């Protein structure tokens, strides 16, 4: 496909093992932001966003 | 020189001790890839490269 992913990290979870899990439940929020404020989308951040 | 280093980041190494060592080997490689491909050259990581 066209992502073409700048940024991808994961908490709580290993990314070279995702392959062999299962989960119970999985949510997905979306939305736009400025180049600026991708930094802010992160646990135990401040700022505006 | 006009490398210009951009990425600089090291595991298993402090950066103010590399003057203090010695080594018994050392390899080096090397290529090309696109800037949303440089984050995936590191240990424990995911994507197509
Ligand atoms: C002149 C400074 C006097 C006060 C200093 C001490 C307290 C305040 C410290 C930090 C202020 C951070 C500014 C807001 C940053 C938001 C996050 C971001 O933008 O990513």
């Amino acid at each position: 496909s066209s992502a073409s992913f700048s940024t991808f990290k994961c908490y709580g979870v290993s990314p070279t093992k995702l392959n062999d899990l299962c989960f119970s439940g999985v949510y997905a929020d979306y939305f736009v932001v400025k180049g600026d404020h991708v930094h802010q989308i992160a646990p135990g951040q401040t700022g505006v966003i």
